[PDB]
């Protein structure tokens, strides 16, 4: 249908998806809130109108958060959509070192879309770390979190320069370079 239709079927499929799920900042808000500023943040900051990478943005957390299968994922939205949300979804199967390790590793090789959708997250996650403290976490594990998602971001380079910019003011407000 029209592009509107098309960002409803996917934010009410997170929605639902999401619906039982909070983030970890203290007023525990609503998880779909994230994925909603995420693909905002495409398409106020970064200028982002193709529809397959919004509609990845709604649902980058679904199959990695949810029960939401990758097939799932491709019978309501395509398969261009369940290739993109594929590429930024942990492997859960995972210890959680390694899939912190593994975001370093193959930020460079993942596709434009992927690219976009991942600076997106990180600048999201980054102004929510900077706006409250998570619940149970010290200032210096808020500050570690930016010193490892300057290594992903690192990666992430040559793809918008509206969220680079953005994350470089981030990170140098903290001591952190490109
Ligand atoms: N220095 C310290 O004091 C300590 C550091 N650590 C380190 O922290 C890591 C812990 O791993 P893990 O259990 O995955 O915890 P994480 O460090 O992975 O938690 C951060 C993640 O939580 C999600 N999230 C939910 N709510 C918020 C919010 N309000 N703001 C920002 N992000 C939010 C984000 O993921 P998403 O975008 O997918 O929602 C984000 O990437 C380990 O790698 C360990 O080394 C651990 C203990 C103490
Ligand atoms: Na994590
Ligand atoms: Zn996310």
């Amino acid at each position: 249908g029209s592009e509107a239709a098309q960002l409803l079927e996917a934010a009410d499929f997170a929605a639902r998806k999401h619906r039982q799920q909070r983030r970890k900042d203290p007023e525990g808000t609503p998880y779909i809130n994230h994925p909603i500023g995420v693909a905002r943040i495409l398409t106020h900051e970064a200028g982002i109108t193709d529809i397959v990478v919004l509609q990845a943005a709604l649902l980058h957390d679904t199959v990695e958060k949810t029960d939401t299968t990758l097939d799932e994922v491709e019978l309501h939205f395509g398969a261009q959509v369940r290739r993109l949300v594929e590429e930024v979804t942990d492997d859960k199967t995972l210890p959680k070192l390694e899939r912190k390790r593994l975001q370093v590793e193959q930020a460079p090789h993942s596709s434009p879309g992927a690219k976009l959708v991942k600076l997106a997250d990180k600048l999201y996650n980054l102004r929510d770390l900077n706006r409250c403290t998570p619940e149970g976490w010290s200032e210096h594990r808020v500050q570690e979190y930016f010193e490892w998602a300057a290594q992903v971001v690192k990666g992430l380079q040559g793809t918008n320069r509206q969220l680079e910019e953005a994350l470089k003011h981030l990170f140098k407000q903290r001591g952190l370079t490109i």
